């Protein structure tokens, strides 16, 4: 009697415990959702088949974004399994590392725009094309950005460029699917702490920051990540399209670091 | 188990059943919640009181919020029934009919504008600032906003302005509450179809047409959205205003 | 010969050279304006009539935006020197210290919000309303707002909400006068450096913002003549930002 | 003396008398600055050499923003002529015809988007990035964008997606560039069949009742090029009657 019950939910950029993917796929679990996985190359194919036994699923399917081949088989293979599909999670992004630290335009070449854009952009509008034959008439897709695509925020860089691509592609996605009644919808979640994320010294930096000047003075976590992605994958959200929802304690919406 | 099961929630503004509040309070009694209701004057204490009972609760108070008294008063009466105050639903707003209707100037007097943003705008950190004593840490604070606020809308006019004072209040509120750990947040809903005005019948036409979602919303909708934002489901949402109208709000439409 | 020649401007909110309508007034005049101003009270009089000779006017009026008379009988005042008003600048907006210092709610009271909203917002558009009639076709009505009303931002409290209404009232008003062909616009200006709190965000913004610098009145003064041009009229509903950038970073995480 | 006067100016994009392009090297000259000009193709030297001497100029480069190489020539010839640069307007932008017209899905492959995003948003910063060893140090440097990168256009579909990548490079390059003094803005001009319909719906619903022109846009650009804008950076700013601020079409 979960507020997802009988949903089946495709989710990509499960790689731990960590990810947001996981604390989105634990929050639908818990509301009732079937759910089905994918995953990036045969060396993680073991690794993703355990994380979906954890979940009560067999169902995991390749998908590098990278690779038309992949994603044009993706839902081919997934509709051998499910009729339709009701909800989508794109967890996924990617730069080349000299394209998201120090100077801008020192770490800016027009491989590693493509490279950033193709990955973290287009990939969500390609992989609601490739599904929308088997999507449910009342389906939700969600994708995952971050306050740099909003304003300037240091190291992020590139990123920052495709997230603004990303955001807008929410946009004509929610115009290009919902008159069949499709939703499509972004999460801008603030930063996690993890063991490894806090290794990274910068990132640290931030996290800090956020925990001393955002209005909850506390960073957010997958749980609650997890469950404002599980509300809007679920009818509870079906007046609720085109939107970009921060998740980030608040910290998108104030000037910090001044008192 | 609902997911607001144990929740103590005060809600305003319910005067029909057709009420946004009306489908917040059906939503949050659905997922497990314990209700309370303000009404306006000694002649809908009826009303409310029927309203109430509905919903299970017997807890109903007075609070005309131009009134500081009645505002006083209303959380010096709940703290006799409830030891913490888990959310508050404002759902208030008004102002004099030439001020959302026709040219914009026309409308505009120093009283019209007073009371618009006095009633629409001030009364939310008003009522969030005489809450405060009896808040629970987890309380969530929601008001109710329209796209008027962030662009120009036909006949919004001076409401507008009002809304557009609410939302930045609403930030306010978030950093000066948050510390404590209390969320306040706006929903911006699209409007409500109901059994009237030629210009708002067109508007609800246009945005059926021209939404992405192409239809407007429902009480119901806008209900479980609120919902959720009162919940711990919400405990990482803060500041923020969620637009709950079909996605209108994103597009350019009429093209 | 300049941008603004023959333009005639009326500016609100000089009260000394330090004043963003000083410096607004400075480049307008640089750029051939013809100039009239306001002042609040009798004891203001000698003193704004000094700063108008300054830029070779005598055309100053009293006008208190509490008082609806005063507001009223200034553009017929004003109507008596000048067949139309070519441009308006709102520079003006206050708010009982309380409510600008400290915690949001310690410093609301529904009278701090009341004169907020009733001196920062309502008075720009009751100004337009009471200008309408010599207005000319081609007017341009300039505000001034600050980023506040966007972010929540230490100590700005109730005047975030009076200039979220503010910049609210600008579309309303865009729309409203602009078949007519009246532009309305806003700049959202950085503070200016002329209190420990506004030390620490004048150092902040130094800090952080995109050219490293403050604002100055001369940078406000000449967007504002800018916007109060024809080489702005294709340019109305639109809220400015001249703040070295400031508003388009997430500064302090360094 | 005009508000640009001996301010060195590199525009793009100028194409014809109808280029936003045009409309600020009209202005920008107007102003008294010295300007030069880009083109794309062995085929349009002629045309673009007439508009750089309609405007007092002889230096014209080619220049493809596809091509690195391009890039790279361009200002190494444009510094045999000029020590530095004062100035430098981005108005270039392409998608292929399908990627911009009827349905946004139908349009959408991995190529269409990714000419998209290389030829309207990575080539602005690209050029940035090339001209900064010979920008001036009070330098400003001007794209254009428009309200699809902000909200739903019909049609505009693949190109919102580049002007929402575009629109970010802008803050980001502000901050790149502006310890060292350089500004970098954006414009949002309001539109200059399906097309037509919009510029009706423009004319009808904008507040000021009317589109805009490539003079208003380019007296715009003369402005956020010159010092008169030297408190402004980051920002982009809509030269559209309006049009950005309303709801349309429900009255
Ligand atoms: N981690 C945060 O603090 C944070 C904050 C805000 C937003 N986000 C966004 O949330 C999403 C998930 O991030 P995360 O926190 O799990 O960490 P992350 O950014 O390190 O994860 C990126 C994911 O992309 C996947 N990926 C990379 N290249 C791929 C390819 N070619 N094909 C398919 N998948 C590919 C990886 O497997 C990985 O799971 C990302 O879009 C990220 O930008 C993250
Ligand atoms: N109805 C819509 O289409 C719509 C759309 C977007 C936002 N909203 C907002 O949602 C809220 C509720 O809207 P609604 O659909 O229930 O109808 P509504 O617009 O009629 O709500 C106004 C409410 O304010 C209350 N109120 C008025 N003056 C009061 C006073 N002095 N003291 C206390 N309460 C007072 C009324 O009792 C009423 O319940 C309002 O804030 C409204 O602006 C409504
Ligand atoms: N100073 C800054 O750093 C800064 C930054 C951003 C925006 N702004 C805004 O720019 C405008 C000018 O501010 P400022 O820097 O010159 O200083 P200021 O904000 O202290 O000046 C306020 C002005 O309003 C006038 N005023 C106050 N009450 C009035 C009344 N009842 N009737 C008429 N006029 C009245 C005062 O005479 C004064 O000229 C204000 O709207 C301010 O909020 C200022
Ligand atoms: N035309 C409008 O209504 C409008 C409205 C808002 C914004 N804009 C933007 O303003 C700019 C100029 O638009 P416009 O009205 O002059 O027409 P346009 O959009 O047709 O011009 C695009 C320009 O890009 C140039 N270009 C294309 N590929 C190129 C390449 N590989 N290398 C170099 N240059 C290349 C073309 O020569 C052309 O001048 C564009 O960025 C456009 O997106 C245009």
């Amino acid at each position: 009697m979960g507020f997802l019950d009988g949903k089946r939910i495709l989710l990509t950029g499960l790689l731990s415990n960590r990810s947001i993917a996981y604390g989105i796929a634990k929050a639908c679990k818990r509301e009732g959702a079937e759910l089905a996985f994918t995953y990036v190359g045969d060396r993680f194919k073991d690794r993703i088949t355990e994380f979906a036994a954890e979940f009560g699923s067999e169902l995991v399917f390749p998908c590098d974004v990278a690779d038309d081949a992949q994603i044009d088989a993706l839902f081919a293979s997934l509709k051998t399994h499910w009729d339709s599909l009701d909800g989508l999670v794109h967890s996924i992004g990617f730069a080349p590392r000299e394209a998201i630290a120090g100077d801008f335009l020192d770490g800016l070449t027009r491989e590693n725009f493509r490279i950033a854009h193709d990955i973290s952009a287009y990939s969500f509008p390609a992989l609601a094309k490739a599904a929308l034959p088997m999507l449910s008439d009342d389906a939700s897709l969600l994708t995952l950005s971050y306050l740099g695509a909003e304003r300037a925020i240091p190291n992020y860089n590139t990123m920052g460029l495709a997230k603004a691509a990303l955001e807008a592609s929410v946009r004509y996605l929610a115009v290009s699917l919902g008159a069949k009644g499709v939703r499509v919808n972004a999460i801008s979640a603030g930063p996690i702490k993890t063991l490894a994320a806090s290794g990274i010294k910068s990132f640290g930096k931030i996290l800090d920051f956020v925990e001393s000047n955002s209005p909850l003075k506390r960073n957010v976590t997958i749980e609650q990540v997890g469950n404002a992605g599980a509300f809007l994958l679920s009818d509870l959200a079906s007046g609720v399209t085109a939107e970009v929802m921060h998740v980030d304690s608040g910290f998108n919406a104030v000037v910090g670091g001044m008192a």
